[PDB]
């Protein structure tokens, strides 16, 4: 009730079973797309339990928003709390996945045929957690290539945001990240991102460059309210792209 006076929710004659949904996508590794489970999980295929199903009994399962649907001649593939497949095409902008609207009983939780089953509730937005490539364009301006178009939403890029967008360590330690500039650390154009170090600090082979952990600001597509990108299993080497001086010697050198 909404005052005082009011009952209070007693015991269920029957134990009620919980079931589970699809737990936030974050992840796009290419396109190999892993969606993570509240739990352990198994396939239900002639009333027996396995890990592999192919895509024609995948597809009656999930479903995508801009209609992408699973590749064929693929198989959909359970390993612990994680799921791995594969789509038709690229995704470019936003992409969602959820549990099939109409039902199913394919996809069940535990690691046996008496565990429940999945349901609808809500979508799984899909973020980025890769980059394509980067350089140094000069002695602190590292320029990053983001695999799709992205947007700040207005969010004035001071020192005190971009140390939560992007990081550059020094050396391949993730103990030596690089002060930025004070005055102008980011920008932002399409898939291009600055990135600019401080006056002491300078480039060298075999430093790396990643999204930090905990990004919310940085997004996908240009509408706000999308979802950011997140951390990659491995940093993105940076290579150098910028020379201090051409000048002819002989005129044959």
């Amino acid at each position: 009730g909404s005052a005082n006076t009011a009952p209070a929710y007693k015991a269920l004659a029957t134990a009620a079973v919980i079931v589970p949904n699809l737990y936030k996508a974050v992840a796009s590794a290419g396109d190999t797309i892993l969606i993570t489970l509240p739990a352990a999980s198994t396939f239900v295929v002639s009333g027996s339990a396995v890990l592999s199903v192919s895509d024609t009994v995948c597809n009656t399962i999930l479903t995508f928003t801009n209609s992408k649907t699973v590749k064929s001649g693929t198989n959909c593939v359970i390993t612990g709390a994680v799921l791995s497949l594969t789509l038709n095409s690229a995704i470019t902008d936003q992409t969602t996945v959820t549990i099939n609207s109409g039902g199913q009983t394919t996809l069940v939780s535990g690691t046996g045929t008496t565990g429940p089953a999945y349901k609808a509730g809500t979508a799984a937005p899909i973020s980025p957690a890769y980059l394509t490539s980067a350089a140094a364009r000069s002695a602190t301006s590292i320029v990053v290539t983001l695999p799709f178009t992205s947007t700040v939403n207005g969010a004035t890029l001071t020192k005190a945001t971009c140390d939560t967008i992007v990081e550059v360590l020094n050396g391949g330690d993730a103990t030596k990240p690089r002060t930025l500039d004070s005055g102008t650390p980011c920008t932002l154009a399409t898939t291009l991102l600055t990135v600019n170090l401080a006056a002491t600090e300078s480039f060298a082979p075999g430093d790396t460059v990643r999204i930090k952990s905990g990004n919310t600001v940085l997004l996908i597509g240009s509408a706000g309210g999308n979802a950011p990108y997140v951390q990659a299993t491995t940093a993105t080497p940076i290579a150098l792209g910028y020379v201090t001086s051409s000048i002819a010697t002989k005129a044959t050198e």
